[PDB]
């Protein structure tokens, strides 16, 4: 099966790419696996596959860390993401995000039900598993639990059956047969959980599938629209109907090649202690436990030699940056275009801890709008910050056509030099805020509201008659023939120089 | 003579460091020398010494580009700056700025007058030079003149003789015997020029010395206090009285080993066209010429085989970033401490195009002040933005003790995650602004006023009871013994690793 459609195949692809380190000696799931993974992420090293995890019982489980993190080279920086999607490993961020948006103007391709698959190779009923006995990792030293769930997808369906959502939300072990996790607005797990709570008749049928098709985990991490079943979007994006099998204890459907599947219920009535957790913005607040949503596990099914993917998230760079940020930026780009805003490209700079999105503006189109900074800033922020796609993003930076928004240096340059603090910005205090950002949930103001800004790094003539500067750089401040002469004579003269490396 | 006290010796030091490329074939001062230099600066390459400059007449002149730019290695990144100051090439930014501040609590060491020096080896009177015939560089393709003056020091004295100022301000050739340049408030060349204008009796005696003692050009680039003679501050910093010779046509004194000296007057009545110029923030605005101060040149004296230093300034990284930013940050650090503010360190992040300064706070001292963010932000901004040392700086970022302000990544992390936009900031509209920043002089508001902000990236408990998080990083989220085990086993397990490279 192809790498994008089968996690086991994806692991093989990373090996074959020389982008894997198999660690066959014993590694402790208490901090050691996550520490190695953390180091990998901070240094853009090869992904670690822990084949010998202390306490692995009954085939449960190996760990793959850093599944969606960066490679060291610039040439294949995003290769691990490209391998989720059947793209060449040299794919640009623009190409990856276009691939992720491609299904937005295609008919869904609904999934195909098959009678069995590898995820049924082994099973454990309620009397045969204990989640506290599994080699669940402690990811950060002050975490409030063992976070089994950092890179699986929760599967829940609307009561009426019309919408089946796949998403990543964290979860930790509560006891032998329960998890706790985050289910917060405006996320689709929360929106569906609300529907069940209002019907008030039963707990929500649930499954959590780990080691799912890489193309499915990418969609799981993307804020595609309300009511849209991720399976059918992935089907359209890949051009292939995904093969699903039914759960044994409920009527939900899981990817046939899932490494590990939990089946059970998400309670409409019960909560339990959840967190703290080392989070995407790079912090943990010791002792900061709150009540989260509570899941009961009734059944585990799993592949022979099952592999649990894990995100050791925190400071740059991991899945929380490469996937949360970039895929929100992708959705935002589309949302802006669908609202008739002249946005060509969007990216969440890593340097902003993916709390910013830079929006590249088609300034020819802007000029034709005959508008002003104050008006345009307000329009853009109203579109984005009133929508779920804008949830995680606290600052939008508008930049003209000369800026490559996928290059953080250039975004920082434009922001720092073209946006006058205060005057060129509009603050938004009556929008939903992202509480996980420290300055929100642990800050001076409301955890859940405001703290958002549109920063306009368009220069004044970009609204009127056109750019009226040239950069003071090698590219723009010297004619072509001279630049080429300099480059041609560079090593001859005695200076230093390869793209791949 | 030592490298820090003699420019010729400094050039030798760079050679011997393997930090120089001597280019002995013909190079055009029309753009080619500056293009090579620009490429050097954008790639942190070796400094170029142009020994064969097309149009060099009567020993005038060779060019050294990138005299204060960065080296490629992290280990000696700042080595070219260290070589200005007699510091080891491995010196940290903290060590360089402490060296630059060391004279602030020392008695000046006044200069020593000597009867002659190398700068008297050759002379040209009014009938014998023509500044339009010299190989003055065109630094950027759209510059409004040939900028002879990018790395020399202007020398002017108060009418009463009590203060002799050395500073860098740009100047370009106007005609055979005049320059035009920038003389803008609150800079000391402007402040002294004002004194002469109010006395109204004569033009200002002036000299411009190129290829001065490297320690003197560093002080020339630093906003040491009003009324303080830079020569005596350099003397104290270096522990050595600087040797000066008298000009031939006026009673000012120039460094004995100056490569090239112009003697003349700065007019109290006349102006001429000046600019545009490719500037420190990375822009030029074609055709944007304004009236600037006008200098008359009466005499040139120069060393045999004179070398003109040149800054090909613009986008990162050159003298305008490494020297303007860092030395303003140094002065700001001291200014804050002298105002009883608990600031340990200051640096202007390159990523901000040196428009920000990050201020590291001693949070133990902050806690004892029993204050709030709104109060502390206002206090800091009033101190800094009402002072000349704060002129070029539009955003101050306050950070706690865990942040290394000399590391831009860490500043960006703190800013992005700990400062809530709007609520955690104070805007300052009634302070002097820096017009050269595009969003000021070419922006939506007053070119010369406002557009400044204090952004508080201290978290709330840093004011009260102490930091209440741990980072979600390898350093802080794993115990010491585990971290060391991981590092010790790193290459054994199969991952990738040298400090010098
Ligand atoms: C890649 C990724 C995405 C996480 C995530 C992580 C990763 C690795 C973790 C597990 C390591 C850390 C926490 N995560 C959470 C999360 N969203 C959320 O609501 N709660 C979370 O706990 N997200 C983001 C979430 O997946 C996106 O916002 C989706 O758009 C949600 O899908 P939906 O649009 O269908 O609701
Ligand atoms: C290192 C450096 C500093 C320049 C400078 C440049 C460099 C290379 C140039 C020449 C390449 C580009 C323009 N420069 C100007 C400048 N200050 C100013 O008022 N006008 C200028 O044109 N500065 C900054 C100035 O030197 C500092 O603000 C000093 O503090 C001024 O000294 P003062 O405190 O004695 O006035
Ligand atoms: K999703
Ligand atoms: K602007
Ligand atoms: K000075
Ligand atoms: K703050
Ligand atoms: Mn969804
Ligand atoms: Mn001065």
């Amino acid at each position: 099966q192809p790498a994008h459609l089968c996690f086991r195949s994806f692991v093989e692809a990373l090996k074959v790419d020389n982008d894997l380190v198999e660690i066959n000696t014993p590694i402790d799931p208490n901090l050691e696996a996550a520490a190695i993974t953390r180091r990998v992420c901070e240094t853009n090293d090869k992904a670690p596959l822990f084949n010998n995890l202390i306490g692995m019982k009954n085939g449960l489980f190996r760990i793959l860390g850093a599944p969606g993190s960066l490679r060291k080279s610039s040439a294949d920086r995003y290769g691990r993401l490209a391998r989720h999607l059947a793209l060449p490993p040299t794919a640009s961020m623009r190409e990856i995000l276009d691939k992720m948006l491609s299904a937005s103007d295609m008919p869904p391709i609904p999934p195909t039900i098959v009678p069995t698959g590898p995820c049924k190779e082994n099973s454990l009923d309620d009397s045969e598993f204990d989640l506290t006995e599994l080699p669940v990792p402690l990811i950060h030293k002050s975490d409030g639990g063992k976070y089994i769930q950092t890179y699986g997808m929760h599967i829940v369906q609307s009561p009426d059956g019309t919408w089946t959502n796949w998403s990543i939300a964290r979860a930790m072990v509560h006891d032998k047969n329960h998890l706790t996790g985050l289910c917060i607005p405006p996320q689709h797990i929360w929106q569906i959980h609300q529907m069940w709570k209002k019907e008030g008749r039963s707990d929500v049928p649930w499954a959590l599938a780990f080691g799912v098709p890489p193309a499915a985990i990418m969609a799981s991490s993307m804020p595609i629209p309300d009511g849209v079943t991720e399976a059918g979007y992935v089907g359209a994006m890949t051009g292939s109907s995904l093969e699903l099998v039914k759960c044994d204890t409920n009527d939900l459907y899981v990817p046939a090649t899932s490494e590990i599947v939990l089946e059970g219920t998400l309670s409409i009535s019960e909560t339990g202690p959840e967190g703290p957790f080392g989070e995407m913005h790079g912090y943990i607040f010791p002792g900061d436990t709150h009540l989260g949503c509570k899941y009961k596990v009734n059944r585990i099914t799993y592949r022979n030699n099952a592999i649990m993917p894990m995100s050791s998230c925190g400071r740059l760079t991991d899945e929380t940056h490469t996937m949360i940020g970039s895929l929100a930026a992708a959705e935002i780009r589309k949302l802006c275009q669908q609202n008739d805003l002249p946005i060509t490209d969007a990216f969440a700079p890593f340097e902003s801890q993916v709390t910013w999105v830079a929006l590249r503006v088609d300034t020819e189109k802007l000029r034709a709008m005959k508008t002003t900074s104050e008006g345009f800033r307000k329009r853009v922020g109203d579109v984005v910050f009133n929508h779920k796609a804008g949830y995680t993003i606290h600052r939008l930076v508008l930049v003209g056509d000369d800026i490559d928004v996928y290059e953080g240096k250039d975004v920082l340059w434009a922001f720092s030099t073209r946006c006058r603090p205060g005057m060129d910005e509009t603050l938004f205090e009556d929008v939903r805020g992202f509480p996980l950002i420290p300055y929100m949930g642990h800050g001076n103001g409301p955890a859940h509201r405001g703290g958002k800004v549109v920063s306009d790094a368009l220069m004044p003539t970009e609204y009127t008659t056109g750019r009226n500067w040239e950069a003071a750089d090698f590219n723009q401040s010297y004619p072509e023939d001279l630049k080429q002469k300099v480059l041609d004579n560079w090593t001859k003269m005695g200076f230093s120089n390869h793209h791949h490396h």
